[PDB]
Order: C-alpha cells, then structure tokens, then sequence
C-alpha cells in the first residue's frame, strides 16, 4: 500500500522551534506569537527498517517539499543535509538508508537517531539561530530532545 505520512512540527527540549532561513538551511531559535508562522513543519514518513516498541524508523520530508533530512558523510564526517528528491518518487515505504532516522521515546521526549550513522542524533546547540545538525553524542551541551506536534 501507500506509505504512511503525519504532517508534524518539532521542538528541541529548551523549546526552540525549527525554521527555514538559507537555501538548505534549517535553524533553531525560540519562537512564540506570530512568528510560529515561520516553523517548518514535517511530513513524517513510517519506513522501513529496524522497529522495536520505543524506536520507529522515519524520514522526515519537508511538508509538500521535495526535500528530506539525509546523512552522509562531508569533508569525511557523519552529517545533517537537506536533499532533494523527484517528487515523481517520494515519499516511498523502501526510503534509502541515508533518510532513515530511529524515532526514539525516552521519557516522554523523542530523539532521532541516524539508522545509517548508528549514535549520531538530530541535535540543536544551546545558542539562538544556530544551524540543526548531527551531533555524535546524545551527552553534553549539544541538545538531542525533542518534542512532536501534530499539525493539520
Ligand atoms: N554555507 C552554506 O551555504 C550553508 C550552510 C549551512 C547549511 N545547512 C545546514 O547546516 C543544514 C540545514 C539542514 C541541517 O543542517 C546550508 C548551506
């Protein structure tokens, strides 16, 4: 059948919201009032992969974009992209391995771990503004938590 789609907002665990600002270019900042227009929001796809009870593999497609989060390796490092797809083809069930994140539910948060970078998470710096990438620890002062919204 179809793959399954949820159209979504996340917030990383001090309650920044998720914008576009730049090309291919997601950033973090706190948001609240009108400004939450700006938000991006999510078609979240259910895959396939790997799936336990509390670690569900996704991607995460920019709603009626032709434009996914994908990890690959840059200048020889696991890393957080924006990549266009042919909107002829996607979202699609078999999503190739660099789109799949692990949806996770750890205390009542979600972290979205790479499946093609294992321990490599979807992660915001502390700092207003700053790009959302991949970060190699889900440690330290890197944020890795995150809550959903369910959109309309
Ligand atoms: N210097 C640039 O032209 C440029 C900088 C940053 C970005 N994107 C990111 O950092 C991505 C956004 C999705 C996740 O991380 C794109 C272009």
């Amino acid at each position: 059948a179809p793959v399954r789609s949820l159209n979504c907002t996340l917030r990383d665990s001090q309650q920044k919201s998720l914008v576009m600002s730049g090309p291919y270019e997601l950033k973090a900042l706190h948001l609240q009032g009108q400004d939450m227009e700006q938000q991006v929001v999510f078609s979240m796809s259910f895959v396939q992969g790997e799936e336990s009870n509390d670690k569900i593999p996704v991607a995460l497609g920019l709603k009626e974009k032709n434009l996914y989060l994908s990890c690959v390796l840059k200048d020889d490092k696991p890393t957080l992209q924006l990549e266009s797809v042919d909107p002829k083809n996607y979202p699609k069930k078999k999503m190739e391995k660099r789109f799949v994140f692990n949806k996770i539910e750890i205390n009542n948060k979600l972290e979205f771990e790479s499946a093609q970078f294992p321990n490599w998470y979807i992660s915001t710096s502390q700092a207003e503004n700053m790009p959302v990438f991949l970060g190699g620890t889900k440690g330290g002062q890197d944020i890795t938590d995150f809550t959903m919204q369910f959109v309309s």
